[PDB]
Order: structure tokens, then C-alpha cells, then sequence
């Protein structure tokens, strides 16, 4: 188990925000394995769950804000989105490092 | 000369709204050549002028608006755009048929 750090983008998810604006929004995460025993001990692996605890992690971040909220504060959500993340993946063993946002696409009807 | 319909895509032009939000629009025009010897009367040709016009037409009627004034009458840009960029090419003899706005990104820093 490679103890390095990893990283992933997260593939865009599109949501509604809080006032109802469509929106698709991409990420990075970097994560290490903390602890390797627990990283191999779920039945979900590792990767896996990291991957799909971030696209939950981001849509619920995204969906409890109006968009000027998120559009302003896009560096903030991606740090509360961190300690977000290093909580839910602490089961795994694993340490998130650092969640980036990228590009806001207002996708069109 | 082409007096058929002809489409192109707007190269997605970044620019600031009123509030001074970074954003990104593609679009497509639509237009016919009405007049095919106006059409080709001018120093620039026709079909390069309307693309000109068109991102023209399109950054400032984005640099007027705030992003909410954008994002909730996508569709009332589009047509009061095609009665400008169809106003702005009469010159070349040029009837603007269609446009429309698509996807609106919100680029990273």
C-alpha cells in the first residue's frame, strides 16, 4: 500500500445551490494513507470511498449555499470541505491533505 | 456567395460583469446573407465581420448586467443581442437570424 501522497479530481457534479441555480463543479483532492491497516480493513477500499465521500462531501457543501455564497467564498468552501472530508475518511485510515475547487460551469437548460 | 443559413460558435470571450465577476460565454449565431453584394462591398468580408460583432455584441452586454442580471434571463440576452449584432451588420448586408448563449463558466482565479 503506497504511502504517498494521492491525488484525484473529483468528476464534475451537477446540483442545485440553495436558490436554485444549476451548477457543476470539479475538484482535486490530495490524500495520504495515515494508517494502512485501517485503509484495507473496510469492505469499500481506500481510493474508492475517499473518491465518492468527496463528490458527497462537495454536493452538500454546494447545496446548502445560494450562488453568490459559493462564488465569493470558493477558497473556504474547499478548506471546510477538507476538515469535512479528513472526518468522514478517518474510517479508512486516511489523512485529506488539501481539496481545491476549480471551475464553476452554469450549465444551460 | 452562400445566400443558405450559415452558424458559427462564438469563441468563449472572458469578461467582467458589472460586479466585476470573471465569467466565461460561448454562444452560436445564425445568419443569412440578405444582400450578397454588401456583403461583399466592405473591407472586411462579411462572415468575418459577424464574428467580430458578434463577441463584441456579446462582452458588452455581459459588462453591463451583474452576474444574477445574466444568469436568470440567458434567453432575453440571446434576443436583444440578435436585434443588436442583426443592427451592427446591416452594413455588410447581413440578417442576423439567431443566437443563442450557452454554457457560463465562472473560471478559477
Amino acid at each position: 500500500v503506497d504511502m504517498r501522497t494521492i491525488s484525484f479530481d473529483i468528476p464534475p457534479q451537477e446540483v442545485l445551490t440553495k436558490d436554485s441555480v444549476t451548477i457543476s463543479v470539479d475538484g482535486v483532492v490530495y490524500y495520504r494513507v495515515q494508517n494502512a491497516t485501517l485503509a484495507v480493513a473496510n469492505i469499500t477500499n481506500a481510493d474508492s470511498a475517499t473518491r465518492l465521500l468527496a463528490q458527497t462531501t462537495l454536493r452538500n457543501a454546494l447545496g446548502t449555499k445560494n450562488l453568490s455564497q459559493i462564488l465569493s467564498d470558493r477558497e473556504e468552501i474547499a478548506h471546510h470541505m477538507q476538515s469535512t472530508l479528513d472526518d468522514a475518511t478517518d474510517d479508512w485510515g486516511i489523512k485529506v491533505e488539501r481539496v481545491e475547487i476549480k471551475d464553476v460551469k452554469l450549465p444551460v437548460q
